[PDB]
């Protein structure tokens, strides 16, 4: 069927976006169109040309062309942070098209806010909910003075008609001293440019007077979706207590 197809030719773009990803996570540059091939190859699609697979690295590259930093990131699953889902948005399910590694559009489904705090990003592995207003809380792996925050969103050159008014536009951040407080101490203000890159750093105006375990993200608006915001990534940076 149809859908069965576009579900296999997600998992393939899935398993060659990975092996991107890792590569240049471990080397710091993409792999050859050699590699890529042998990829190709060995998720079953023999024969590609060094020229397809050349457009498949600058396919990638539109994503994943900012050298990002080494600065820890506490909100990171993997690192030992978490979501408490019982404070976020509810979940809205929402089925887009991007473009995709091999030129032509591809559907892809948002997801749950889990995906907000895992590691690097992938096209339409986002958390969607409803309209232009949300919330997010992360319990972070350490308790931290919160100093910079990280948003990232896909470009607007992964979008069939290069538009991003899904994305998330203006927000605060609140440290949370416990589960429960329900008015935090305002951690700042921003807004993500839809003119800048994918991923954007955001720091706040001083370094603040308390540390937190816990953050709360709100979105306040979005670049003009009528219908949804859409949430990739976000990260917090800071320093430990000692």
């Amino acid at each position: 069927s149809k859908d069965e197809l576009q579900v296999l030719l997600h998992d393939l773009e899935l398993k060659l976006l990975q092996n991107i990803t890792h590569h240049i996570t471990v080397t710091g540059q993409a792999p050859t169109s050699e590699a890529i091939v042998s990829a190709v190859n060995q998720a079953g699609i023999s024969g590609i040309t060094e020229a397809q697979a050349h457009i498949i690295v600058n396919n990638a590259l539109k994503l994943y062309s900012q050298d990002k930093t080494g600065m820890v990131d506490f909100a990171l699953e993997s690192g030992g942070g978490s979501i408490l889902s019982t404070r976020c948005s509810e979940t809205y399910e929402t089925k887009t098209a991007l473009l995709s590694l091999f030129g032509v559009p591809l559907w892809y489904f948002s997801q749950s806010p889990r995906v907000v705090i895992q590691p690097d990003i992938y096209p339409g592995n986002c958390w969607a909910f409803k309209g232009s207003q949300g919330y997010l809380v992360v319990r972070l792996s350490m308790k931290i003075y919160p100093t910079t925050f990280t948003m990232e969103h896909i470009p607007k050159t992964l979008s069939p008609t290069g538009n991003i008014s899904s994305a998330p536009k203006d927000f605060a951040v609140y440290g949370l001293e416990t589960e429960y407080q329900e008015e935090g101490q305002p951690l700042g203000r921003f807004t993500y440019d839809q003119e800048g890159d994918s991923l954007q750093m955001f720091h706040t105006l001083e370094r603040p007077d308390q540390a937190f375990q816990i953050v709360e993200l709100r979105v306040l608006s979005n670049w003009g979706h009528p219908e949804y915001t859409c949430l990739y990534r976000f990260r917090v940076h800071g320093e430990p207590i000692q």
